[PDB]
């Protein structure tokens, strides 16, 4: 169903695929320990947010980890390229992901915005079925990438669709509770905002990948999009929300945030 089973792939071509998955994992890993270490020095209001970075990190670790495998059982080397055998690789399993680590970075950008309460509830609840709506539709339309890229560009659009509105869920939430924001990071979120809609957009770009590049050099740029987007959108935005969090912890009083600013 997908448009990598079409192709061969030069040995090239695999063993960058199979570094980009690994380089993937690593820094993933990576991000995970500087964030559990760190979230000593948030204060108990923010500190959920660190928590859903580890989470993240872990989440997204773990797929990219079980692309690399899966990529690897499913080719192997014959007649000079690397081939199809028995097993199949898919960007599927991406889409299942997203259903879980969506939530969790949206959830973590509600808690340093100062969320709480109701209005919390009520707005993590409407981003999180704007963001299902987009995943659901957008998996239903990657399976038709081979067979019907017609049937791909509508469930595309009407993904699009759930993705602008939930953009809109989060651009107003920003920029209302900015001025709530401590220690600068008012100036800080809006950024933060800027990296989510650019990072956020290379998905999409992704997913139509198979319309106007359907070639083994494509599905190379799909997984190389996909890599950037992933570090963008889970790494660097998951420290800019860490120093988000320690510095309000910091402009709110928390001795811990305080001393760990002051070492560094
Ligand atoms: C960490 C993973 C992230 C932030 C994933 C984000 C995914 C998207 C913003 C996906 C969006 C899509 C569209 C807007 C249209 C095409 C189908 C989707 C699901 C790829
Ligand atoms: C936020 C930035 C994240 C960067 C992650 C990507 C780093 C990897 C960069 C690779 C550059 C391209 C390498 C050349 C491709 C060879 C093409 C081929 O034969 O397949
Ligand atoms: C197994 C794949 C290769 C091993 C990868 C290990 C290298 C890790 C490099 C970067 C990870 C990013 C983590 C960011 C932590 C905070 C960075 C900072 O404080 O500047
Ligand atoms: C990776 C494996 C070793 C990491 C163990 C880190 C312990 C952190 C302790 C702490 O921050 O309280
Ligand atoms: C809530 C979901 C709304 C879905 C709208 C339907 C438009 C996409 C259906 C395409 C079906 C088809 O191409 O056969
Ligand atoms: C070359 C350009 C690549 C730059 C990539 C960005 C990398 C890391 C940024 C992580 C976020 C750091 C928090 C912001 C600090 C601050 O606002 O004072
Ligand atoms: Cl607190
Ligand atoms: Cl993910």
């Amino acid at each position: 169903k997908n448009i990598e089973s079409l192709f061969d792939y030069s040995a090239g071509q695999f063993e960058f695929i199979d570094h980009l998955l690994t380089m993937g994992v690593g820094v993933h890993f990576a991000a995970l320990i500087f964030f559990l270490v760190v979230s000593q020095f948030v204060a108990p209001k923010y500190r959920i947010a660190t928590a859903l970075s580890c989470i993240v990190m872990v989440s997204a670790g773990l797929i990219l980890n079980s692309q690399a495998v899966m990529w690897t059982d499913a080719y192997a080397y014959v007649d000079g390229s690397y081939q199809l055998q028995d097993l199949t690789f898919s960007n599927g399993y991406r889409y299942v992901n997203w259903m879980a680590t969506i939530p969790c970075l949206l959830l973590q950008l509600l808690i340093v915005l100062n969320l709480k309460g109701k209005e919390l509830f009520s707005t993590a609840t409407w981003l999180i079925l704007a963001a299902w709506g987009m995943i659901i539709t957008g998996y239903v339309g990657q399976l038709y990438e081979v067979d019907d890229i017609a049937q791909l560009m509508i469930w595309g659009a009407v993904s699009t669709a759930f993705f602008v509105v939930m953009n809109w869920i989060v651009g107003t939430k920003i920029f209302k509770n900015r001025a709530t924001m401590l220690g600068g990071t008012d100036s800080t979120i809006t950024k933060v905002f800027w990296l989510m809609m650019f990072a956020w957009t290379l998905y999409p770009i992704a997913y139509l990948v198979p319309a106007f590049m359907n070639n083994a050099d494509g599905v190379v740029l799909r997984q190389l999009l996909f890599t950037i987007a992933d570090i963008s959108s889970k790494v660097i935005y998951g420290l800019m929300i860490t120093y988000i969090a320690i510095q309000q912890s910091a402009a709110a009083g928390y001795v811990p945030a305080q001393q760990a600013l002051g070492r560094i």
